[PDB]
């Protein structure tokens, strides 16, 4: 990885552009006005990118002879960053603050600051933008896994009376659904954040490297099947296929398929008659996990409980809600977004049934159908000197109020409430509204303030 | 990276869940019934992730390790992995045959075959099903892409009567947009096989390192402004900002954002009154780009285009339509996507403006809204040996025909017409329809044929 090829290529250029005689840029990011934003995977980024030796020789002739072609042209600053990698041994020379990681933080507020330390260095500020940017992508995924978590334990409650078992209720099925190895990794550490079921493994490794926990691991699955391993068999034999797997499983939670051919008669004939003797007898700390596939996911899930609460013994429970055995639940992994897991929670309590009884998968909805516009994350330079003297900066767009930014030094405050203020033009000075709660977390190549997942985790919690 | 842990967590269960007796395991990867697909970056994927020796005695401890604790039970394949190993020096028994990269195919039609060359690794086919299955990735961003270069080719060859300057229509600006560094090379990769213009400098180490072009480097850009470049010189002295960059950029095309506070003064009074000569004076070579970056995207093109069109010169083309003098373009890079660019280029034609005025930035658009299901990928297993005998599976959920996957042994082929037809059933070895187009590109930790990306270009390329 070379950091003077991971820019966009216009801030190649941009040294060029700024007043004379600027000695700062100071940038900030936020999620420009989902009321509340999980701040989460700037650490991933300070260490595996931006910290340390990140400058040296070889690095910067590769850029230079990768834009002298890519722009057809000399406009590469290879005088700044020889500065860089003579002065400083390559580090860069860059202050960051930020709140703390699993924070929960109302839109339009700082989230971060960046500036130069170095006055030669006006230009690093924005040439980092692009790769501290992506942190749309963690605090996004973190983000919207958590609204889901709502959803599932307000329900939850609603049908149960309790939140057990709900950092189990949606389960990571994305890990071919995204976009990159990379990708995986840092999405599924993201929904990690909130649950702890999950299939993406690549997030296990990422956080036990850059955020760390107490346990062994931070997520956890079960065995579960695939249609490769029932139609396998051959169409005929779904019931040895079933058979099989539950056999091999007798002992902890197991997760079969079972719509590949018609999960309606799945579910009642081959679940419910022909091997109904191999369900009963298992351990409420071993169920079968019973999961549909296709079709309309809600009108799904409501026919697949109904059959089962006609070939099993139903409870009812404290709050007068439809209750399983304990050896027997379903998962619902087709389909699922943060819309459709609420229609299909809603309609389960309409026809009285727990929300104990299901859990829900999600792949592409929970790793990839999302973009940096959904929280409107944006980066923008919002203070400069220039010839000594502090300007305060912004822009401020005739036709979107939307894209109008923030003016001069930024800070992060509670107010007398309690509740969240940023302040512009340095006015945090003032102490009217107490300390900033931005921390530095990198400065001049170090990573100077740092957080386990288990703070994080903590941080992120929801106010139930 | 360790392959072992590169997987769905469920797929580490999967080998105890087949038949017994299996000897083969086979699948296959469709964009299963945006009618065409560009087949590109399978070959990313195999030299990055699958080729050499994969297992090493360390990675079989760290699976087994991180897998008791995932799963609170020791349900690895250690026998399995260390097999392979010991066996074949840790390269993986599978062979692979794909369709050619850069082939361009309607949906339906199998684009790969997966299988297992050793009895013993059954249950590998199915293991890099996920690794293989993000191809939908660069397969998307590509044909996505591809798209868009349609509508810009034929509002083009309308409005002028030919397409020069197309390949440089269409900018990648998604590197701050996308989830991971990673995807950045992936996805610019991806748009780099239909266009030359991109600012997500990513793009071009990965076509170097996997793929290989004649040209120095596949894609290019120009020097541009951002706000922070114009902003910092104070809101009173966006006439300064504008004019220090386009003297400092005199003699190359240069981009510069002019929105921060007013587009159309920007437009009407800034360069059409303050700067024009500084504008007027440019080379054909080197024009003024124009960039507007807020507002709707349809409205504000045009308005930008009227006010220009009365402060500039304008010849009307041999078409009818409008053309500003050569040293002045507008390039609209805010809310682009597929959509949008089909809505701008019409309503430009509608008010007989020529498409040689206009190119388009796009980032989210063209690299992160994109999942999975826009091409409906997806991997299935087709054909098995059980008992030496080979069986034709496949899944057909009753309430969605849609997942109905192919059977059996599958082959891809040109029709007497010159359209192509996937074959079922090993029916391909009937000989009727001329030869498979599937070739084998990985066999045994090999990579076996590969493309350079100047044939995938060739194969990608518009039909006119
Ligand atoms: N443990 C599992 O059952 C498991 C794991 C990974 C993916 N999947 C598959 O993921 C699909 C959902 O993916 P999307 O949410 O990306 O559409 C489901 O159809 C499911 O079959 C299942
Ligand atoms: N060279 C450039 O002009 C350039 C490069 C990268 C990103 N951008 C910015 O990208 C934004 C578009 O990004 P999205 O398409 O992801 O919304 C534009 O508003 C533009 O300012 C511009
Ligand atoms: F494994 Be099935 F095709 F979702
Ligand atoms: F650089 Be601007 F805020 F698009
Ligand atoms: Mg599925
Ligand atoms: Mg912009
Ligand atoms: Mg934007
Ligand atoms: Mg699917």
């Amino acid at each position: 990885f070379n950091i003077l090829l991971a820019t966009d290529s216009y801030k190649v250029t941009h040294y060029k552009q700024y007043p004379p005689n600027t000695s700062k840029v100071y940038s900030y990011f936020e999620c420009r006005e989902y009321e509340e934003t999980v701040f989460y995977g700037l650490q991933y980024i300070l260490n595996k990118y931006l910290k340390g030796k990140v400058v040296t020789k070889e690095k910067i002739q590769e850029a230079k002879d990768v834009y002298k072609e890519h722009f057809q042209d000399d406009v590469f600053n290879e005088k700044g960053w020889n500065y860089i990698l003579e002065k400083y041994d390559g580090h860069l020379p860059i202050e960051i603050k930020a709140v703390p990681e699993g924070f929960v933080i109302p839109r339009g507020n700082v989230l971060f600051t960046v500036e130069n330390t170095d006055p030669e260095c006006y230009w690093l500020t924005n040439w980092i933008e692009t790769i501290l940017v992506q942190s749309w992508y963690p605090i996004t995924v973190a983000t919207n896994s958590r609204e889901q978590k709502k959803i599932l334990a307000k329900y939850l409650l609603e049908t149960s009376g309790n939140l057990d078992g709900l950092e189990y209720k949606l389960h990571d099925f994305g890990y071919r659904g995204v976009s990159s190895q990379e990708t995986a990794g840092i999405g599924a550490s993201a929904h990690l954040v909130n649950f702890k079921g999950t299939d993406t493994v690549a997030g296990l490794a990422l956080i036990k490297k850059y955020y760390g926990t107490k346990d062994p691991v931070p997520g956890y699955s079960v065995p579960a099947a695939e249609h490769s391993t029932i139609t396998a068999w051959g169409k005929d034999h779904e019931k040895d296929a079933f058979e099989h797997i539950v056999t091999q499983f007798s002992s902890v939670p197991v997760s079969v398929v079972s719509d590949s051919y018609d999960i309606y008669n799945a579910c009642e004939k081959i679940w419910g008659e022909d091997l109904r003797h191999l369900i009963v007898s298992r351990s409420t700390q071993a169920p079968l996990i019973i999961r549909p596939d296709s079709g309309n996911p809600l009108d799904t899930v409501l026919k697949v409980l109904e059959i089962l609460g006609k070939k099993f013994p139903v409870t009812e429970n404290s709050k007068g809600y439809k209750l399983l055995p304990p050896y027997l639940r379903v998962i619902q992994g087709d389909g699922v977004d943060i819309n459709t897991l609420q229609e299909i929670v809603e309609g389960m309590k309409q026809k009285m049934w727990s929300i104990e009884n299901i859990a829900f998968g999600s792949g592409g909805g929970l790793l990839q159908k999302l973009t940096r516009d959904l929280l409107n994350c944006s980066f923008k330079c919002s203070y400069v000197v220039t010839n000594g003297l502090g300007i305060n900066v912004f822009k401020d767009p005739v036709a979107d109020p939307n894209k109008r930014s923030k003016k001069g030094r930024l800070s992060l405050h509670r107010t007398p409430a309690g509740n969240f203020v940023t302040l512009e033009e340095g006015k945090g000075d003032l102490e009217e509204y107490g300390q900033d709660l931005l921390h530095t977390v990198f400065k001049n190549g170090k990573v100077t303030k740092s957080y386990s997942f288990d703070e994080i985790r903590k941080n992120a919690q929801l106010n139930i």
